[PDB]
């Protein structure tokens, strides 16, 4: 039964992986769209109903992408709970017992720490996505002086930088989850 429990956990990790890959895509597009709006805002400060219109349309679409980023990270968080619920059922099954079971408890205990670190990454990604939504909503209200448009453009560019740091940490958490799953395959073989 322990062998069948790992295989179900591996299937869940696979669905975890493709949802986390979708999270990277949404966050990569948001950062690109936020950098573009920042440049459009700095042009609006120096300059036009088209310049106001393109700021409104660039922010409105960047807000839709930030919502998808938030929805994807929320979906990943409710699935780490599934992984850990499957993990506790495995913890008791392997402790029913053999040296193979002793190896499975070191890689399962490590997988616990990775999932905890992974959800801490996702919670920070939700925060940056929520900060992006508020800044985008502020960009559309102000576009309806130059000094205030410049500061908002600078604040958006700082959100880009922490979004890029969240990209690195999410890509790192994917590797650690992939490597933890590879150990489950070889140890159960």
């Amino acid at each position: 039964e322990v062998a069948e429990e790992i295989l179900r956990l591996l299937r869940e990790h696979e669905e975890l992986l493709r949802e986390h890959e979708r999270l990277l895509k949404e966050a990569r597009e948001l950062a690109e769209r936020l950098e573009e709006l920042a440049r459009r805002l700095e042009e609006l400060a120096r300059r036009d109903e088209e310049a106001v219109r393109q700021v409104e349309e660039a922010a409105r679409e960047a807000e839709r992408v930030a919502r998808e980023l938030e929805k994807s990270a929320r979906r990943l968080q409710e699935s780490i709970r599934e992984l850990r619920r499957l993990l506790k059922e495995l913890r008791e099954l392997l402790r029913e017992l053999r040296k193979i079971a002793e190896e499975l408890e070191r890689i399962a205990e490590e997988a616990q720490r990775i999932l905890e670190e992974t959800e801490r990454i996702l919670r920070e990604t939700v925060r940056i996505a929520q900060e992006a939504v508020r800044l985008l909503q502020e960009a559309r209200r102000r576009a309806k002086g130059s000094e205030e448009i410049e500061k908002l453009a600078r604040e958006i560019k700082r959100a880009v930088e922490e979004l890029q740091k969240a990209l690195e940490e999410n890509e790192r958490a994917i590797r650690l989850n992939k490597e933890a799953a590879r150990k489950f395959e070889e140890a159960v073989e």
